[PDB]
């Protein structure tokens, strides 16, 4: 379930993270724009950019960390507040984390591997609920 999925994308968090991002920035190209530094790279240039290995990984290591402590798929408040309060996402909307996640939940449909997508995707619903709450637009 959602829990064992946490366990199983942090044992390669670093390889996950890259491919579920890139599926990201492949799906919603206009994303890019968020990283000027990432547009006219393919997936190999991007995971050879030190700046993308580790705001990926530092992506990763916080939403697992808000999915850790989620009940039943629902965010902490408190982590949604953070996530809406960092300076680097001031240009954000919750359509930017909409986007992510139906990425990360299709990625994991077209795995071989027995993750709980619909788990991801109640997750992402919710973390959308909760960043509006915290005043993301
Ligand atoms: C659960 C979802 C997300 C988490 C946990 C998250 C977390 C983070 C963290 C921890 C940083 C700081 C990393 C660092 O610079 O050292 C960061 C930076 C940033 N995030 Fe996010 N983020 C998320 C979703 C998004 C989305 C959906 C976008 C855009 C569509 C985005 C755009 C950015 C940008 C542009 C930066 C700074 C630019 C750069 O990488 O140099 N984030 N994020
Ligand atoms: C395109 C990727 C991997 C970005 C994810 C998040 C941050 C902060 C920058 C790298």
């Amino acid at each position: 379930g959602f829990k064992q999925d946490i366990a199983t994308l942090r044992g390669d968090l670093r390889t996950y993270a890259q491919d579920i991002f890139l599926a990201f920035l492949n799906k919603y190209p206009d994303e890019k724009r968020n990283f000027k530094n990432y547009v006219g790279k393919s997936d190999q240039e991007l995971k050879s950019m030190a700046k993308f290995g580790d705001h990926t990984e530092k992506v990763f290591n916080l939403m697992m960390e808000v999915a850790d402590r989620a009940t039943d798929c629902v965010p902490l408040a408190s982590d949604a507040s953070t996530l809406v309060q960092m300076k680097q996402h001031s240009g954000l909307t919750t359509g930017n984390f909409e986007k992510l996640f139906v990425a990360l939940v299709e990625y994991m449909r077209a795995s071989g591997q027995s993750f709980d997508s619909q788990s991801w995707d109640r997750f992402g619903k919710n973390l959308v609920s909760a960043l509006s709450s915290a005043g993301m637009k």
